[PDB]
């Protein structure tokens, strides 16, 4: 399937037993999700961009379901204005940019 | 081309006769470039990033070449961690997400 970019490329994911809407974000190194509980150890991280930085909790080896694809990777949890699926998981589902 | 996401999707762009590095960023609605001189009048725009909202300068109908593909459209100028090619211009060059 091909996704055009006339609008934000949003998809539904399942993470930690919850459904969430998230943006397929090629500019994002990492996957970043709004506040929620995840299992396991975590460590703090700062990530930044336009408007400054936010503090997030880094969880590793988290399983996410994206469009029927199961993938495992790191998830950063914190006060992001939008849930985003970053390259660390986009690679796992074979997502590419094409033009 | 087809661009995988194991590394940041950095490409060369040309704007104002000069080559710059920029990121193909499906999570950015707009195109944001580091401080440079562009022609014409600008107008104000507020954009929201990961850390909050900021004011940038909006220039319209700016010629910009992205990986050799010619685009003409809105370019915002302001403090950004990297030059960002957002959906407004990704759509112009026919860029899609595929998996
Ligand atoms: N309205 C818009 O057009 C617009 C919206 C948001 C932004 S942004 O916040 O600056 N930005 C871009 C970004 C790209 C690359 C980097 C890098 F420096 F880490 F490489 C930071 C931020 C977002 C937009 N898409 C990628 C990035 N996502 C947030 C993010 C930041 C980060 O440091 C690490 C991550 O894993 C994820 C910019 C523009
Ligand atoms: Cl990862
Ligand atoms: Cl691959
Ligand atoms: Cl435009």
């Amino acid at each position: 399937p091909q996704i055009t970019l006339w609008k934000r490329p949003l998809v539904t994911i399942k993470i930690g037993g919850q459904l969430k809407e998230a943006l397929l974000d090629t500019g994002a190194d990492d996957t970043v999700i709004e506040e929620m509980s995840l299992p396991g150890r975590w460590k703090p991280k700062m990530i930044g961009g336009i408007g400054g930085f936010i503090k997030v909790r880094q969880y590793d080896q988290i399983i996410i379901e994206i469009c029927g694809h199961k993938a495992i990777g790191t998830v950063l949890v914190g006060p992001t204005p939008v849930n985003i699926i970053g390259r660390n998981l986009l690679t796992q589902i074979g997502c590419t940019l094409n033009f």
